[PDB]
């Protein structure tokens, strides 16, 4: 959950279950399919929202979750394709040209709700992670 109003991703987050698991996805892969997107326009960048859980008295344990934006949008859309960020992770069809933002407009409010997130057959997935919606 968010304190401050986040950028809304069109797609629903991937979870990480395992510490020590490291998110990733083969390069030309990661883009989540959404109905009638052109393959030249699948580029982006997974994003990690930290969490943080409040002290108790029981065993005292949150994972980071991470969201999909299409390039030049979201919290990162000034960001030069590939550039190395601490929580950030680009992603692109090979069919993208990662010079320019992705023609897309971004989603809410009552207009749209997240489209769960799939991956075309043949995509490696990251192992110690759940998909939300699967
Ligand atoms: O902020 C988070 C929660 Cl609070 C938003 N609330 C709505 C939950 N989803 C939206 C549509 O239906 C699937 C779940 C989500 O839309 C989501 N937006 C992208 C990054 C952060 C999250």
């Amino acid at each position: 959950e968010f304190n401050v109003v986040p950028y809304y991703s069109w797609f629903s987050g991937i979870t990480q279950f395992q510490k020590g698991k490291e998110f990733e996805f083969v390069e030309g892969q990661g883009v989540p399919i959404a109905p009638g997107v052109p393959a030249t326009e699948a580029k982006g960048y997974w994003y990690r929202h930290n969490r943080r859980s409040f002290k108790t008295a029981d065993g005292n344990q949150l994972l980071p979750r991470w969201y999909f934006y299409y390039l030049g949008t979201g919290p990162h859309a000034k960001d030069q394709y590939g550039t190395d960020i601490d929580g950030v992770y680009w992603v692109a069809s090979n069919q993208a040209d990662v010079n320019t933002p992705a023609d897309i407009v971004d989603r809410d409010p009552s207009s749209d709700e997240a489209i769960p997130t799939r991956f075309p057959p043949g995509t490696v997935l990251p192992q110690g992670y759940y998909i939300e919606g699967s």
